[PDB]
């Protein structure tokens, strides 16, 4: 019956931080009638939950991801979601190995299943790897923006911005035709039903690609195709031009999430770039099972089984290739790891803003920065980035001390658009035409295709879209800031969305508001003009642009996309608060294990918690929760103003130290506020204890630094050892003891 806040237990860095912060949260929220429950969505937990039949009664655990998904569609849900692993196969195997060493008899991951058991096992493991969590929890749209506190702090403490030259040779390179953008076709579903996706080959034959896909009334579905011939010709031409202009060739895709389309596109780029070597050694590469879609790094891993004489020859022919091609942007120049080694190394949402901020440059083989030709094949979003680059060439770097802000209202509920296209993406087996028909046999979408092409279909439902418009009007009204819908009338999909947006906007009183619809490129130019004059503009966009813009603007404005709000007003009425948009920082864990220092910044957790408390306070009419939220806002502001966030080496406060300061400031705020006497009385002694013991506590926390830390594991560490290491201050622990 007590109102609950679900706190996700995740992986690596945030997981460690949670052992320190969660106890604090529980202690501060207890007296206000709030309960905090955890749900395990860690890679290891999701693996264990999936194979109960291979486990002892005591090893089994509840399937918390499924539980959360159900919760996300309930009216009173209140979830705080921290960053987590979207596992690569290597991470998956590593986690499986660790668990087996711990006694969990999980089956091995079979990369090439040849038995009923292996096939069943691989299918299940495949649903666990990759971006498995977000699609389940995101049952609402996105309200992502940096808090005013963070913006104001950035304004006063400007981060470094690479200077821009009007002579910069950097730019985005995209196809002119033959891409998804140029072939998009859409249809508006009239009534409930389902569609069939079939390939009608030239040889007359027919192949069902996906027999059934349920569709709702008012749902928008669209098909598009990336032409293999056009992509290859585009790549070949850009390779030559990069070499001619003397710039680094870089590639910006979203391989981990766009698990079907992007690795294929990545592979086609790798194939054309290294064609002389790959063709020459075609037979032996097939023999060792080389998978070009997994990058050239896959070749280096698999050739280690061939005679040393062969490895030598192959590696030499690869070097001959590099001498004939333009230089590649590097992920790690010292180790010779290029942009083409691993598909998941360079991720477009973070890589493009990083490049734009750093003078439009990337690392070259020499370990220095150089201008670059950023390849983003498809035209749908490539233009947005080009506009930013041109803006910087003409106006110079952005000025964090005066620039405005561009928050985002994004459409993502129910795996909207590209995010739910994976099971409807197919590499075409043979020339023909793909047809999408409904149950009555009506032809909804028809696309001519060639063998090797990438065909895909996306879906966008009406309820998500109406809620998305509602959210946009809400934000515009709350901030009295102009809002712009980024929709391209030339795209069949966007055109269908525009029709809905124009209709739904009429469902609101927008009299004193400034709302408009512009194509992505026009929207970008409009927003950048306003941002440089210090004005704000709300970007209202689809799922992918939500992803891109919420990394892009925070990077320019704040120098980081790790300090902000990612509020998800669940369509069922609940609230989901994501603490961070990034990864779980494996490197932070490495430093912690090596020298007992955790540099993870929990600011996002503090921000999300305040939003969660406010949500609970309003939903349950709990006055104390609202006071807890207000005082936490103050404490978080002091963390920023008094510079109590983690440092980087050893000696200074780390993640644990920042949590102490949060507790200190929060308790002090609670003891001084005049809205709730019971909380004031209760936290007076707590504030005194933390205040009087600041030096002693900070010292005990610092004493836990400087030595190796062993928590008996990585993906599934011993909880007692981890808890001990993350809560080393007996004085701090004792100070919160009275809390109930
Ligand atoms: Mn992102």
């Amino acid at each position: 019956s007590t109102p609950k806040i679900i706190y996700t237990l995740t992986d690596e860095a945030p997981a460690l931080a949670t052992y320190s912060l969660l106890p604090i949260i529980k202690a501060f929220t207890g007296s206000s009638g709030i309960a905090v429950e955890t749900r395990d969505i860690s890679l290891a937990g999701r693996l264990i939950a999936t194979f109960p039949e291979y486990l002892t009664d005591t090893q089994k655990i509840s399937d918390d991801l499924a539980e959360l998904g159900k919760l996300a569609t309930t009216p009173d849900a209140n979830i705080i979601k921290l960053p987590n692993i979207s596992a690569s196969v290597p991470q998956l195997k590593a986690a499986i190995k660790e668990l087996q060493q711990q006694g969990y008899k999980l089956p091995d991951y079979p990369e090439e299943p040849k038995t009923d058991t292996e096939k069943d096992v691989k299918a299940r493991y495949d649903k666990i790897k990759g971006s498995a969590v977000n699609p389940v929890l995101r049952e609402g749209n996105s309200d992502r923006r940096a808090p005013l506190s963070v913006k104001n702090y950035a304004r006063k403490h400007p981060h470094k911005m690479g200077a821009w030259s009007a002579d910069s040779k950097s730019h985005v390179a995209h196809m002119d035709n033959g891409d998804f953008y140029g072939s998009e076709k859409a249809a508006l579903i009239g009534a409930p039903g389902s569609v069939k996706i079939e390939l009608i080959a030239k040889d007359g034959s027919s192949t069902v690609l996906k027999a059934k896909t349920s569709v709702q009334a008012g749902e928008i579905i669209d098909s598009s195709v990336m032409s293999k011939n056009a992509l290859r010709n585009f790549i070949a031409a850009e390779i030559e031009d990069a070499k001619k202009q003397g710039v680094l060739l870089s590639v910006h895709l979203k391989a981990t999430m766009m698990k079907v389309s992007d690795p294929i596109m990545f592979g086609q780029i790798v194939s054309e770039f290294y064609k002389d070597a790959l063709t020459k050694h075609a037979e032996v590469l097939k023999q060792i099972g080389f998978d070009v879609n997994n990058g050239i790094g896959d070749l280096y891993a698999r050739i280690k089984t061939l005679p040393e004489a062969k490895q030598k020859e192959i590696e030499a022919d690869i070097q001959a290739v590099y001498a004939q091609r333009p230089q590649l942007a590097m992920v790690n120049s010292d180790k010779g790891i290029t942009n083409l080694h691993v598909p998941s190394d360079v991720i477009v949402d973070a890589s493009m803003p990083a490049m734009i901020r750093d003078s439009g440059k990337m690392w070259g083989p020499d370990g220095k920065l150089h201008d670059t030709k950023a390849v983003i094949p498809d035209r749908c979003y490539a233009g947005v980035y080009q506009v930013v680059i041109e803006d910087c060439k003409q106006h110079g770097a952005f000025d964090p001390t005066t620039m405005g802000s561009v928050p985002n209202v994004g459409l993502m509920a129910q795996k909207a658009e590209e995010y739910g296209s994976h099971d409807k993406t197919f590499q075409i087996p043979a020339d023909g035409v793909v047809r999408v028909t409904d149950e009555s046999g009506k032809l909804l979408l028809e696309q001519s295709v060639e063998a090797g092409d990438i065909w895909r279909m996306c879906q966008a439902k009406d309820a998500p879209i109406q809620d998305w418009v509602k959210l946009a009007v809400n934000r515009a009204r709350a901030t009295n800031t102009p809002a712009v819908f980024w929709l391209d009338p030339a795209r069949a999909h966007d055109a269908q969305v525009i029709a809905k947006v124009e209709r739904y906007l009429k469902d609101y009183d927008t009299s004193g508001l400034d709302i408009r619809i512009l194509s992505p490129v026009e929207a970008t130019r409009f927003s950048l003009a306003r941002i440089r004059e210090g004005k704000d503009t709300i970007s209202v966009t689809g799922n992918v642009l939500r992803d891109y813009l919420t990394d892009l603007f925070p990077i320019m404005e704040l120098g980081t996309s790790a300090k902000m709000l990612s509020i998800v007003p669940l369509m069922s009425g609940g609230g989901l608060f994501e603490t961070g948009a990034g990864g779980s920082a494996p490197k932070h864990v490495q430093q912690f294990l090596e020298e007992g220092y955790l540099r993870w910044d929990s600011l996002g957790e503090f921000l999300a918690l305040a939003a969660s408390l406010e949500h609970l306070g309003n939903a349950y009419k709990n006055p104390k929760a609202l006071v807890l939220a207000s005082t936490l806002d103050q404490a978080t502001g002091k963390i920023l103003d008094n510079n109590k966030s983690p440092a980087r080496k050893v000696g200074e406060i780390d993640n644990r130290g920042s949590h102490f300061y949060l507790a200190l400031y929060w308790a002090q705020a609670l003891a001084a506020q005049t809205e709730d006497k019971e909380l004031q009385a209760q936290f007076t002694g707590i504030a005194k204890a933390l205040t009087d013991n600041e030096t002693k506590i900070v010292g005990e926390l610092a004493a836990a630094q400087g030595k190796p830390v062993d928590i008996a594991g990585y993906y599934h560490p011993n909880t007692d050892l981890t808890s001990k290491a993350m809560r080393p201050s007996a004085t701090f622990n004792a100070a919160l003891a009275p809390l109930a």
